[PDB]
Formats: structure tokens, C-alpha cells, sequence
């Protein structure tokens, strides 16, 4: 048929601090909260005390643990840590029925990195070896998995909007989680998940650059980032034209930075005066591509503001980024995607539990007849 229900809604989260999965590692079993992260490659869990920490993984206390007598240290753009690499048995209560020798990073030192009252102690890196740390030497979790197991070299995530929820379905694709078709474009290269844009349109006018500038050095699908990130140039025309369609209004300067807090009186937010964001990805077939379309209840970021109810409160979750683009939790919040590693690929559709309202939805629609967008990416 095509029912996973022991997975389904087995993520949880606050807004702006990431999505996480229930993992255990060791025996006895040691219950711990890991954030799911397709922009990094690096199994690594808490173990020891910190100021953010409700728990941390104890491993003289695993009669499984392993030290591989070894260190390591991950930088990101957000925070960075060092730890004692080693091995132990892994499994997730709302995942596959497995249990798994894996590589695990026990962070010592850490700047930056575990959020305030995040409810997660440790990170599961969903990317490819080409960027695991130390080096590729170092097997990923998900590559662990599909050795050890019988599981299907695939999953797929459906991150839900509004604490927010969500489901990582291990291993295949479930038909609950989306409305009409999967469309694809290939993974480019197995490192990051690197995708190719071929197109940016803010409700329906061409943003009208060279597709190169969308790519820039590298577009990636990345579950551990919170904003759609675009390359200077292209936010710069993306907030210009967001700014022309939503005319009507005038908000703050620091709004459009992600500095400053937008409200309305509950139930009034004008999303209808806000633009649609669709971006063109590559296809499977030669000069052939798609587009995904997000509502500005994707990237209009919700704030609870401790001031009262009666206001609905919001954040500008489109930002400005050096490294490329990052399609973040505001872009995979309006589709399921499924990271079809199996097959070098990345699907779409829309999903079915996004937030939108009566007059308007996250589409997902093609094909388009796009030429040279081999041209589209950076070397
Ligand atoms: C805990 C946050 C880890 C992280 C930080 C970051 O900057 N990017 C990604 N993909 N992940």
C-alpha cells in the first residue's frame, strides 16, 4: 500500500530551533533527543554536562561503548564542536525495528551549538561521507544503517509549520504525507544534497537573473537550517520584489532583515497582499524541469510574543547567505521530500500537512521546457 505508522509523526520541535528524533544509544538504552540534519554528515550526542543540557550520554555507563581513541572536531555556520569519536548500539523506538553499531561523536567542548531549551541533546547527520569529519574515512549513520540492515537506501521527511511536528519515514515513502505527484531532480553531486536551480519567480515575475547566480556556489536542501538562505544578489532582488508585491503595507527596515517582529490582530494577517516563491529545479528528463511554490505562511516565520494574545507576531525567514543557497525548513515545510539516495535524487511534492489557507497552496507542478541548465551550476 504505501502506510508507515509506526514513524509517522515521530519528529517534534520548537520553531526556529530544528527538528528532532527519539534515539537511544548504548546498553541499558540511553533515551536521547537528536536533531535530524541533512546539511551535515556527523553522528554526535552530548556526554557531558553543559548549561543548555537536560541530559547527556553517559558511556561508562554502555557496556557496548567503544573508543576509538580518537578525536574530532565539526564546524558549522551556526556553532561548532569538538568530542571523542567511538562507537556504540543505536536504534530509534519510532523508526525501523533495528539496532546498529554506529560512529558516534561525544561532544567535550562545544561554542554556540545546544540551543536553550531546545529539548535536543545530539545531532543525526543525514548527508553524504565527502564532507564527514575528520574526513570521508568515517562511515555516516545512514550509510551504517544500509550496511548493518536490510533498509531501502532512502527517506523521506515531512516537516510540518503552525512546538511544531513532523515525520522522518526511514527506509521508504508514505502516501499519507503528500497530494498529487513526486516530481525530481537529481542530487548533483553526493556531498551536501546538491540540487540546481533553474528559475526564480516571485508570483510569477521572473526574477530575470543569469541561473548561475542562484546557484552560487552550491544550492543545497538542508533540514538543520531554519531560513530559505539566498546568495546576496539574489535576496537583494528577491526582498525588492517581495517589497513591490506587498506595497500596500509598509513594515519596518529591520523587518526585512530579520531583525524586527511584524504583528497583526489574531485571525487579520494579510498573507494574500504577501507574494508566492516558486523556485525551477533541474529535472530527470533532458531540457525538462518542474517548480516547487511556497506561501508567505512558509516564509513568514510565526513569533509567540509575550506581550498578550489578540497579536499574531511574525518573522521574515528569508536571509541573506556566502556559503549558496539553502532551501531550509521554510522551503521543506510546504512539500514531502524524499531523499531517494538509492537513485541520486531528490522528490517533491506537496505536502499535506503545510500550512496555507482557503485561497492558496503550496504547488509542485511541471514540465517546463528549460534549456542548458547544465549551465546552471558552479565549477
Ligand atoms: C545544531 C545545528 C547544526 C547546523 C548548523 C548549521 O549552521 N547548519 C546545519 N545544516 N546544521
Amino acid at each position: 500500500t504505501g502506510s508507515f505508522v509506526e514513524m509517522v509523526d515521530n519528529l517534534r520541535g520548537k520553531s526556529g530551533q530544528g527538528y528532532y528524533v527519539e534515539m537511544t544509544v548504548g546498553s541499558p538504552p540511553q533515551t536521547l533527543n537528536i536533531l535530524v540534519d541533512t546539511g551535515s554528515s556527523n553522528f554526535a550526542v552530548g556526554a557531558a554536562p553543559h548549561p543548555f543540557l537536560h541530559r547527556y550520554y553517559q558511556r561508562q555507563l554502555s557496556s557496548t561503548y567503544r573508543d576509538l581513541r580518537k578525536g574530532v572536531y565539526v564546524p558549522y555556520t551556526q556553532g561548532k564542536w569538538e568530542g571523542e569519536l567511538g562507537t556504540d548500539l543505536v536504534s530509534i523506538p519510532h523508526g525501523p525495528n533495528v539496532t546498529v553499531r554506529a560512529n558516534i561523536a561525544a561532544i567535550t567542548e562545544s561554542d554556540k551549538f545546544f540551543i536553550n531549551g531546545s529539548n535536543w541533546e545530539g545531532i543525526l547527520g543525514l548527508a553524504y561521507a565527502e564532507i564527514a569529519r575528520p574526513d570521508d574515512s568515517l562511515e555516516p549513520f545512514f550509510d551504517s544503517l544500509v550496511k548493518q540492515t536490510h533498509v531501502p537506501n532512502l527517506f523521506s521527511l515531512q516537516l510540518c509549520g503552525a512546538s511544531v511536528g513532523g515525520s522522518m519515514i526511514i527506509g521508504g515513502i508514505d502516501h499519507s504525507l503528500y497530494t498529487g505527484s513526486l516530481w525530481y531532480t537529481p542530487i548533483r553531486r553526493e556531498w551536501y544534497y546538491e540540487v540546481i536551480i533553474v528559475r526564480v519567480e516571485i508570483n510569477g515575475q521572473d526574477l530575470k537573473m543569469d541561473c548561475k547566480e542562484y546557484n552560487y556556489d552550491k544550492s543545497i536542501v538542508d533540514s538543520g537550517t531554519t531560513n530559505l538562505r539566498l546568495p546576496k544578489k539574489v535576496f537583494e532582488a528577491a526582498v525588492k520584489s517581495i517589497k513591490a508585491a506587498s506595497s500596500t503595507e509598509k513594515f519596518p527596515d529591520g523587518f526585512w532583515l530579520g531583525e524586527q517582529l511584524v504583528c497583526w490582530q489574531a485571525g487579520t494577517t494579510p498573507w494574500n497582499i504577501f507574494p508566492v516563491i516558486s523556485l525551477y529545479l533541474m529535472g530527470e528528463v533532458t531540457n525538462q524541469s518542474f517548480r516547487i511554490t511556497i506561501l508567505p505562511q512558509q516564509y513568514l516565520r510565526p513569533v509567540e510574543d509575550v506581550a498578550t494574545s489578540q497579536d499574531d507576531c511574525y518573522k521574515f525567514a528569508i536571509s541573506q547567505s556566502s556559503t549558496g543557497t539553502v532551501m531550509g525548513a521554510v522551503i521543506m515545510e510546504g512539500f514531502y521530500v524524499v531523499f531517494d539516495r538509492a537513485r541520486k535524487r531528490i522528490g517533491f511534492a506537496v505536502s499535506a500537512c503545510h500550512v496555507h489557507d482557503e485561497f492558496r497552496t503550496a504547488a509542485v507542478e511541471g514540465p517546463f521546457v528549460t534549456l542548458d541548465m547544465e549551465d546552471c551550476g558552479y565549477n
